[PDB]
């Protein structure tokens, strides 16, 4: 996937949220739900591994990311 | 509320308007995650992507 359009995306899952005015906590309620909502797209076979990755690289992402 | 279901589904319909594949589409919900994570006291980082985790895990299964 192109940077672009990777970060285009990324962009308008934040404006959403921007727009809504919402608190960390409401907004990492609605991202986790709606990240649920995508596992479940995925092959029954795969979601505990898929989230198992998912949760592993956002820790370190969150982790890396402290000044 | 359910004003979290409002949410929850503008999320979502930006994901479909991209038409996107799953995995493009937790790559960018994850980095979303970070840039709130990094929206809160440091001091409270870990306990907060711990429960956002274990939440995922809990209702994967």
């Amino acid at each position: 996937y192109s940077n672009e359009r990777v970060e285009k995306i990324i962009q308008d899952l934040l404006d959403v949220l921007v727009k809504e005015e919402v608190t960390p906590d409401l907004a990492l309620m609605c991202l986790g739900n709606a990240v649920t909502n995508i596992i479940a797209q995925v092959p029954e076979s795969k979601r505990v591994a898929v989230v198992d990755n998912f949760t592993k690289a956002l820790k370190q992402s969150v982790l890396e990311h402290h000044h």
